[PDB]
């Protein structure tokens, strides 16, 4: 928000306004990076981004500690080198390259389509990067009529997304990615679980309105009473939440799940790509921004 607004106070004492991305700005497949860029906490153009820029932006503006993004930073820079063909040093070339498929970006996202979702021909690909309202509605439908949801509900949401994606993706494309997705499941609990409930750390419940505002608007739900978690969330919370999601008993089983979907997931580790492997072409779509309604500087 505008710095003088005080909307972030006393959790964020140095806010900057929301500014929609323009057609030449680079955006990510990540709702967090996109919100940061929209506020200029990382470059508004989404280009030339250092590790420390990311660390400070997450810590000071989202209540997300450095530990939470240590592996994400490693993976971002691995993917930058893979996509561009050269070491990116400590200047991430842009955010858009993070949507390189079957890499850091993965299938069965909560709010993005898959790279070969619903394509008629094998060489086709689509926008697997920008927020997609219909896809996100398939996630939200699992918790329809509710204000909050728990680990078991999140497990059901990701299973629904895996089912749909395995059915809809071009044959042979779908590749399950429980380790990365469920770090992201943990990120959702870390950012938008309801810290106003007494037992949030033992038993976090996502506020659906906060989640929907963050994802749809790629800005922060201050108007709904959200603020950055304080103290900042640490990695322990995120991987515990990830494990709890996958450990939760499944009471409704969609059809068409890949083998081993129900059960624990592997620990996330650094990505690596063969030097001979050429990257898949990135989707070239202009960055998404919310239009129904458009957002003002304080939204
Ligand atoms: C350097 C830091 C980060 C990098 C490089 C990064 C990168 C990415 C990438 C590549 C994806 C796409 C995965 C896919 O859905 O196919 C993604 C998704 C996601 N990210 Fe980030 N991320 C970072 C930090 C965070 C943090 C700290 C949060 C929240 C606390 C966050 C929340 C999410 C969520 C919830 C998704 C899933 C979106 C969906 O499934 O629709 N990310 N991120
Ligand atoms: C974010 O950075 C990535 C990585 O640099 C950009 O993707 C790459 O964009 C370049 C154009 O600047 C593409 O190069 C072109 O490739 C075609 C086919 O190989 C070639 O015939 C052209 O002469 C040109 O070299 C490159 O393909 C593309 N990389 C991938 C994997 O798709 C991306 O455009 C940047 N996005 C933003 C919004 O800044
Ligand atoms: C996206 O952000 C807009 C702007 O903040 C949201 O619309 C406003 O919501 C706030 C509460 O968050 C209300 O006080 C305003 O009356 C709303 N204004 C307008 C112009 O509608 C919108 O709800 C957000 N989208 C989602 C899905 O959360
Ligand atoms: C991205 O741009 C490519 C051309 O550079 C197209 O071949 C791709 O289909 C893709 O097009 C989409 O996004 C561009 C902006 O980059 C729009 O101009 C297109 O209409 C389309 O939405
Ligand atoms: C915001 O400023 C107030 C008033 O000085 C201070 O008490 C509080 O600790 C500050 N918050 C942060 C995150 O520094
Ligand atoms: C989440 O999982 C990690 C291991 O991946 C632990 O280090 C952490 O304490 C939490 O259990
Ligand atoms: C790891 O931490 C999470 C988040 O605090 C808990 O919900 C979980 O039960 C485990 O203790
Ligand atoms: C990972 O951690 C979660 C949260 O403690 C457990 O529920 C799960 O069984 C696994 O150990
Ligand atoms: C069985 O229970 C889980 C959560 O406990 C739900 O998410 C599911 O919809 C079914 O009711
Ligand atoms: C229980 O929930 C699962 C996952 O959302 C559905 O696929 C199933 O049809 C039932 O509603
Ligand atoms: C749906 O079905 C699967 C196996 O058929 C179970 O693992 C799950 O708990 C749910 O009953
Ligand atoms: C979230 O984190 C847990 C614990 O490391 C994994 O088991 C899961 O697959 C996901 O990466
Ligand atoms: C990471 O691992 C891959 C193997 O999958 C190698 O190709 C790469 O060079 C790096 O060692
Ligand atoms: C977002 O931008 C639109 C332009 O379409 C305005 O009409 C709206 O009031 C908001 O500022
Ligand atoms: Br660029
Ligand atoms: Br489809
Ligand atoms: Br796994
Ligand atoms: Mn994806």
């Amino acid at each position: 928000q505008e710095p003088g607004s005080g909307i972030g106070y006393p959790y964020d004492n140095n806010t900057l306004p929301y500014v929609a991305p323009g057609p030449t700005d680079s955006r990510a497949p990540c709702p967090a990076l996109n919100a940061l860029a929209n506020h200029g906490y990382i470059p508004h153009d989404g280009r030339a981004i250092s590790r420390e820029t990311l660390q400070n932006a997450f810590l000071n503006h989202m209540g997300i500690a450095n530990s939470v993004i240590e592996l994400a930073l490693t993976n971002a820079f691995v993917v930058c080198e893979y996509v561009t063909g050269s070491d990116c040093g400590d200047s991430l070339v842009n955010l858009t390259l993070l949507a390189e498929p079957h890499a850091f970006e993965h299938d069965h996202s909560f709010s993005r389509k898959d790279y070969k979702q619903g394509v008629a021909n094998s060489n086709d690909f689509i926008d697997n990067r920008n927020f997609d309202a219909e896809t996100f509605q398939t996630s939200l439908d699992v918790v329809a009529g509710k204000t909050h949801f728990d680990y078991a509900d999140m497990n059901e949401i990701r299973l629904q997304r895996e089912s749909l994606s395995n059915e809809l993706d071009f044959p042979g494309w779908f590749t399950e990615s429980k380790p990365i997705q469920n770090v992201e499941s943990g990120f959702i609990f870390a950012l938008v679980s309801d810290f106003n409930l007494p037992d949030n750390d033992e038993n976090p419940l996502v506020r659906i309105d906060w989640w929907k505002y963050w994802f749809t608007n790629e800005s922060f739900p201050y108007h709904l009473g959200w603020h950055p978690p304080s103290p900042a969330r640490e990695i322990e919370f995120v991987t515990s939440a990830s494990s709890a999601v996958l450990a939760a008993s499944v009471t409704s089983t969609p059809s068409s799940l890949p083998s081993g979907a129900i059960g624990p997931g592997a620990e996330a580790v650094p990505l690596s790509f063969a030097s001979t492997m050429t990257p898949f072409l990135l989707a070239t779509n202009a960055p998404y921004y919310a239009q129904d309604p458009t957002l003002g500087p304080n939204d």
